[PDB]
């Protein structure tokens, strides 16, 4: 809880399945997910567990809101959004100090 | 065939939306395995190729050798290590 602000667009990454039908679907279909994170901006409580934590919990929280699907679209778009969350980290902590 | 076996690496840290699978994992990680296997680095290989094979092969060896909730859990596991041996590996094969 603190305020968070959008994150810049990023290009999405290639997620990895063990099962072929997931992999597949993900390729096919990766353009649909989001490729923007909400995150908490960084200050002094910031480090990278709850960094990521927060920005994981908020984006996929907000996306239940914003897009007012399945289960395969859920286990796929809370593994996108820690990548992305992961990235945003490395750009906002590559800009605190 | 022609992969190989990893070294043993620190246990990833994971989040999840569910503030239920958050836990668990933080829980029960110490019982996924902390190695992968892989196809090794040559002059065809890229980060997304490498990671794709890493985890079909050992997903594979797994399944060969669960609770829908360890499932997810050692998908995850496995695609983190891999990433991480990419890292290791490349570093490497560029010297």
């Amino acid at each position: 809880l603190g305020g968070y602000v959008l994150g810049s667009a990023m290009s999405r990454p290639i997620i990895h399945f063990g099962s072929d039908y997931e992999d597949r679907y993900y390729r096919e279909n990766m353009h649909r997910y989001p490729n923007q994170v909400y995150y908490r901006p960084m200050d002094e409580y910031s480090n990278q567990n709850n960094f990521v934590h927060d920005c994981v919990n908020i984006t996929i929280k907000q996306h239940t809101v914003t897009t007012t699907s399945t289960e395969t679209d859920v286990k796929m778009m809370e593994r996108v959004v820690e990548q992305m969350c992961i990235t945003q980290y490395e750009r906002e902590s590559q800009a605190y100090y």
